[PDB]
């Protein structure tokens, strides 16, 4: 059809300079045309594909998505037709033109990570996606095998390896494969004929003699199984055997986990900006974490206590809070401590709390007095580092290399995709949110770390119809900074999901009677229902017996609460069906938050202009999780709904949360929650970009609950086993250490590739963080 | 560690040898090398010394001796590319293993008072090697060539994925729209086997002189375009070594096919700093032996680029370009128009681009220590100019210094052309500790700029070429040139823990030589130029004292003691200047001629203003006057031999007395016209010169022993005439045998297809090392440049 | 082949290496000594050869050095003088470091081994008279006894050129 594609081509054109998404790169084009489609045709589907074009005045520039994972760029001259194929920096070059006029500076940094990658092949496979240990055993079972020089690694890694001055594993006595091999089959003789209940103790003289240290596990059925695991190493390994045995190899002693950016508490905080999943997120999994710890270092017949310290920052000011005092027990855990360290300058310590955009001056020094801090604390140096964000990543990072120890990192969102087109208008908001320098450590930690643990599929690579949060890293431009041509790549083995959960302890099923709390029904009925407006609640119910559409979270331009507020204010239909009941912001107290600030006056205007008053309730923050877990289950009492009407949401712990109560749930369909919910059976997706569809569509399901009570208790029985299935805190902490344990050897083998990588990114640090970072305006006290 | 055991021998020699750790540690919070480490507490101690034993190793080894806390840094260096670096305490038994990286944080804190930051960057370009095994056999370093050639001889042998990169490469290869070697009829190994089998039957029969016209027709039908051969017997050679890489590869053989592939049609070379031209600059500040060595090798260039090109059957015609800036305002030169044509060569031509701004172009003189806020902007336009000028693309490009590599990097880079690198010089050896001390510099030299430069194009370069062997490793006894920028630190800005291995097989030595009709015997008497001692003997032994020259030489018949040189604190020249005004005996045997620096103009370098005030000085000082004559700059080389020649006449010598000497063109101009040389030991003319033999060596930090090692020659010479003789034809000798000018265009070329090839399999392994460099050059040198004041009109 | 597989490759070079220190003849050591267990000793111990011999003159005798040589673990049969033994251990150096086809050879072919010879030539009336014409007499008589004769000036000589 060589006389059509020139007509959407030119209706393209016809918006002239400029560049759009996708859903308008065809919705306008493709429908916008007379019947004269005619198009079902293998033309389209490039459109159909199309994530975004780009349109100069002759030509269209086009990304097309294919697959997760892979990429094509062209373009297309608007008349003449002409197909031509282009480079990734070439499809670059035209978002630089269209924003600066011109394209990067000829001479201008191009980030290039992928000849640094190439140690490992790619799977090309969907199914590998998020699940890299499982291909880089398969890779090391192969490469391992019948390889002596493939197999020193291992002997090496495991005669080396102690912990605190105690040998484990193997002794010095061990120095070869042949002695190797013929001592495990000594030793595999004699397990054979003891009781399965020896304990280590027993045998441990023989062991000590033939080179054999603690740590092979607690009695001599499992010294037997693992001994047994090594044979088959050295003899021909397979990939489930491989992980079997570096999983179990104890190694995991002392953890640190790099948080900074918030109010970082186990009380008085939810809520606060920047405060949130993160500190949810985090606690949780020490607690869980510290579980497995144990057991593995009991099961391997060792008797160290191990130690996990949340490295955060010091705030003096902070009140009501603990974020005031240096070292902090985590509730429920012997070994967990929140160990907190100020920002400090030539000046001295800065006592104010900084916003997370604003961190980056202070994150270097924070690093040195970190380590300086957990040295103080931490007997033997850390295990495993694990940075959380980006001002964590980033500290995690540094504090991984300087140490020499096994990074891994969690991004838990990357702000690219929560706030469109910034990466390529990245100038205009930098004064504001100081994208420049948090791009720069996303990218630099991402690819800096051991590995990566993601709580989606889409955090990788997104959906079938659209691009994952670290899929749009691969490529992308911040016009007259830099350019990145490849920068990640869905496929990197490092990346690993593990879906994390919510504390089962807080969040159950609103039907178990026994368990309800009921003491908090006093608190919460008057939270909910009563008659005064203060900074706690504003406006009020009228209707006490109407079901309750509930939204909890950190009040800010993202999590779109104002939006979800006019959608109700607009919608009569719903108002009489339900009411609204936000909980956000912390009016208690001034806000020092641009966004969350800016929220609250949206939010008064729209109670005003809506007169929400006796439909709405606005509750300030509410940061006790305990009386949370019952107010969800509050909610269920009512037939009620959670919605989440963000804008993008990277995962959605409050969506995990509600469905964990048997609260059904409403998710936006932008980040992690397309994952979570499965439409019309664990609970069901909305738009976030059209809030009256939302709306009408929570009409619907109330409506349908109304007439017919049971669908009510299909979806609360749908999320339920879905967040069974998929969600929970039961496997992550044994899958974390696994990991630890491949990936830490891994680290061996590969050694000499990660040199050239590792001098790369030293030199981006340092030639381009660090001078972005101090640009940044410090705090004033 | 061997040198950290024969030094644990404290336990023997202790009390003496502890009083040379003692003396040192008295000095104190300093860097002394070699000669002060060394004629130090050894020879300015007592016989209770009698360190003769298996100690003097370690002391013959350093390098370097860094005064320090109650601690001693010091260097050790067992082999010219290996590292041992020492530090020691005296009476706190301090003394310490030192493993790179760690001693360079020694040599921060005695500066900065503490290393550099923590996150600082390192620079290492050692992973970014291992593509390649490197050499460790010292015969490899400055032959890398021989070494790239047996690795591709041996990757090349019976592996398919291994040849194919050579048969695509021949297939691709083009000229300009003519297609040459194989056509694209050939896509397979089996085909061009066959095809190769087919040609050289035919061949074989055909009569060794048949010319490439008559079987044409055949070839173009089996896939054979031109570039073999003009005759049937060169086809058939061609032929029959291609047949050979593809059965048995071997490295001679390698080379031999590869030399020959016509390749380099157009050549472009950068000289960007300076006043380049062919008359009226020599003696100028920054102008001086690299314009003629540039001259030099273009001509000859020049002439086996057409041979090649005949033999190869080819009538495709040769460019070379000469890049440099457009100074519009040097008057009395040629420096201020676009294009012009090089004496004596059909082809090469110089190509002047303007310095310029957002405001328009620059057009005051720069010094060559300035001129980095002006390179990228110079590479965008010469990139401009030079596609105007050049038929097709560049086919090599050549680097000059330091701006000049930073420019043909970029050039390089940007147009997908092999490159070559050739220093002519290396600052950090000729301004000392200037790495460590650079802070303090930097407003006067902008040393953080050069440097940089530097190695990015070291790195950068598929090959470099050097003059000599020292100007990579240097000695047994003391370090080369490139070595030391092994490993060295810039405290406050960056450190370089491993910038180059001299064993990296890029490393390649080609010797340059003295123009054979400028420079000649003084006894050919046929050639002689006879008419120029009029103007000479004005010159030398004229009345009159002006800005041409100045004192007056009142002995017309003494023999004279000679030196020429752009005149800057290295050159030294005030230092020679003060030998001789010290030392009688000296005078009394020889009139001292003294040729540097233009003072006929207001001087606007800053060395060489300072060099002025000291000669002026001088000449008061030593009385000077009757026994001195400083001639200034002789700009016009015909008659520059001619004067060497007359010095001849006089039985003279020539004398360099260089705190640093990079290679010493004036050496080999001397010696190849038979004027008996002494020249300095620190740095190429220790090579050059053979001591006793082809001339002598002098250490420009013991003048007085110079002067008189002079005095010495001139007596002797007085006593035995014959000994001048002698010394001079040990010198012609010399120079007939390493320094000429035939073989290194043959070599280069060579090189260039060598290179060339090598670039195409090593395309992926480099490809890090590539990105590495774009960041370094961007984030690093960027800044730096960008930094520098900008000159003012 | 050789050289090629020889490059760069240590399981490669051992085999070399455990040749020349097994070589002998008629219970004396030749080449290498057991004091050298690896291509680093050997790398090393030739390296500190070839710097004391650069030193000598040309013509001195391998008798001189042999006390030194013995010491750093060098038999004899590398040659009957400095110059020689000089280029050989050169020529080693560099199979170790940048193996071509020419060198491999020339070393390989210079290492003193052929000392005794059997020539096997059953059939036919072998002789040195009376006999060429006979039945199965002939061409291969003939050939064999201007063979070893031009085998034995050739072998006398490579034995005394390498000490
Ligand atoms: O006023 C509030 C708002 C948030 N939360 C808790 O904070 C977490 C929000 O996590 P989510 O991942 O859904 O949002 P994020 O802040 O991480 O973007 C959930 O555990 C909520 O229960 C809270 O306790 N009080
Ligand atoms: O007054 C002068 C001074 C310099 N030269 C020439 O400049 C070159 C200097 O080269 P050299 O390597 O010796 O010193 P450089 O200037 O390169 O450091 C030689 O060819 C000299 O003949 C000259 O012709 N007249
Ligand atoms: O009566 C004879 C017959 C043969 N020959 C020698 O035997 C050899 C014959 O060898 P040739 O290779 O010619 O034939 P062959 O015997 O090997 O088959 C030659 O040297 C002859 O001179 C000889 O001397 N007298
Ligand atoms: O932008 C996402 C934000 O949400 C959090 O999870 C809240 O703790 C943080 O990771 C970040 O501040
Ligand atoms: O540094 C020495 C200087 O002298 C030159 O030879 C001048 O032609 C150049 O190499 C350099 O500018
Ligand atoms: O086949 C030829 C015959 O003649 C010989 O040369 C013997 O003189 C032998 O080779 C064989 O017996
Ligand atoms: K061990
Ligand atoms: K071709
Ligand atoms: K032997």
């Amino acid at each position: 059809n060589e006389v059509l594609a020139l007509l959407s081509r030119v209706e393209a054109k016809g918006k002239g300079i400029l560049q759009q998404n996708q859903i308008i790169a065809e919705f306008e084009a493709l429908p916008e045309q007379t019947r004269k489609k005619l198009e079902g045709g293998p033309f389209f589907d490039l459109l159909k594909s199309t994530q975004e074009a780009i349109v100069l005045p002759p030509w269209v520039a086009l990304a097309v998505r294919p697959r997760p994972g892979v990429w094509e760029y062209l373009r297309v001259n608007l008349h003449a037709l002409v197909v031509e194929e282009l480079q990734p920096a070439e499809f670059l070059h035209f978002k630089e033109e269209l924003v600066d006029g011109v394209k990067n500076g000829n001479f201008t940094l191009e980030l290039d990570f992928e000849p640094f990658n190439a140690s490992i092949p790619r799977p090309t496979l969907h199914k590998y996606i998020g699940n890299g240990v499982d291909f880089l055993n398969r890779h090391l079972s192969a490469k391992l095998f019948h390889d002596k020089e493939s197999l020193l690694p291992l002997l090496k890694f495991l005669r080396l390896h102690s912990h605190q001055g105690k040998n484990l594993m193997l002794s010095e006595k061990i120095q070869n494969l042949n002695t190797l091999q013929h001592t495990l089959r000594k030793a595999e003789e004699y397990l054979a004929e003891l009781k399965s209940e020896t304990l280590y103790e027993e045998f441990e003289a023989k062991f000590e003699e033939i080179g054999l240290e603690r740590g092979w596990g607690d009695n001599a059925e499992r010294v037997l199984d693992m001994i047994r695991l090594l044979l088959d190493l050295l003899e021909a390994p397979d990939p489930c055997t491989l992980e079997t045995f570096l999983g179990r190899v104890p190694m995991v002693f002392n953890v640190v986990i790099l948080s900074p950016h918030g109010y970082f508490a186990q009380d008085n905080v939810l809520g606060y900006p920047d405060t949130g999943g993160q500190v949810v997120y985090i606690l949780d999994q020490v607690r869980a974490l510290e579980i497995e710890m144990l057991q593995r270092i009991k099961q391997q017949g060792l008797n160290i206590k191990p130690r996990i310290l949340i490295l955060t920052r010091l705030l003096p000011d902070a009140v009501g809070t603990t974020c005031g005092e240096r070292l902090e027990r985590v509730y429920d855990s012997e070994y967990c401590d929140i160990l907190r360290v100020p920002f400090r300058t030539e000046k001295g310590i800065v006592r104010k709390w900084i916003s997370r955009f604003e961190v980056w001056p202070y994150l270097e020094t924070y690093t040195e007095d970190a380590a300086v801090e957990l040295s103080k604390e931490l007997n033997g140096k850390p295990d495993l580092i694990i940075g959380n964000y980006s001002d964590g990543n980033l500290v995690a990072s540094l504090l991984a290399h300087k140490l020499g120890v096994t990074q891994c990192t969690i991004a838990h969102a990357l702000e690219k995709t929560k706030y469109p087109d910034s990466d390529i208008y990245w100038k205009k908001l930098d004064d504001k949110y100081h994208f420049s320098c948090q791009f720069t450590a996303d990218i630099f930690a991402m690819n800096h770390t051991d590995f990566i643990i993601t709580s989606t599929f889409q955090e990788i690579a997104g959906s079938k119809e659209t691009v994952g949060q670290y899929e749009s890293h691969t490529a992308f431009t911040l016009p007259g900074l830099y350019r990145v041509v490849h920068g990640i790549d869905v496929f990197d083995p490092k990346f690993n999901i593990v879906s994390p959960g919510a504390d089962m302890s807080i969040y159950f099923p609103y039907t178990e009677e026994k368990r309800r709390l009921t003491k908090f029904h006093s608190e919460i009925e008057e939270l909910l229902y009563s008659d005064v407006e203060n900074k706690e609640h504003l406006c009020v119910l009228k209707d006490k017996k109407k079901p309750i559409l509930f939204t909890m979270a950190r009040l800010d331009r993202v999590k779109n609460l104002s939006g979800l507020v006019e959608w109700y204010g607009k919608n009569t239909r719903l108002r009489e069906l339900a009411n609204l009941v936000v909980v956000g912001g912390d009016r208690r107290k001034e806000s020092k938050d641009n966004e969350e600030k800016a929220e609250m006056k949206k939010m008064y205007d729209l109670i005003e202009e809506y007169k929400l008053n006796g439909q709405f309730r606005w509750i300030s923050s509410q940061m006790d999780r305990v009386r949370n877990g019952e107010l969800y289950r509050y909610i269920c009492d009512t037939k009620g709904a959670f919605v989440q009407p963000a804008l993008y949401e990277a995962f959605g712990l409050t969506v995990v949360e509600a469905m964990t109560c048997g609260l059904p749930t409403f998710a936006t369909c932008k980040g992690g929650p397309a994952e979570i919910i499965v439409h019309g059976k664990s609970g069901f997706h909305i738009d976030p970009y059209h809030g009256d569809q939302a709306a009408d569509t929570l009409a619907d399901f109330f409506t349908k609950c109304k007439e017919d009570p049971s669908h009510w208790d299909e979806i609360s029985k749908g999320g339920l086993q879905r967040i069974e299935e998929k969600y929970t805190w039961q496997i992550y902490s044994q899958r974390l250490l696994t990991l630890t344990g491949v990936y830490g050897f891994w680290k061996h083998v590969s050694n000499l590739d990660r040199l050239e990588a590792r001098r790369y990114l030293e030199m981006f640090y340092a030639l381009k963080y660090r001078p972005l970072a101090q640009a940044v305006p410090l705090a004033q006290d």
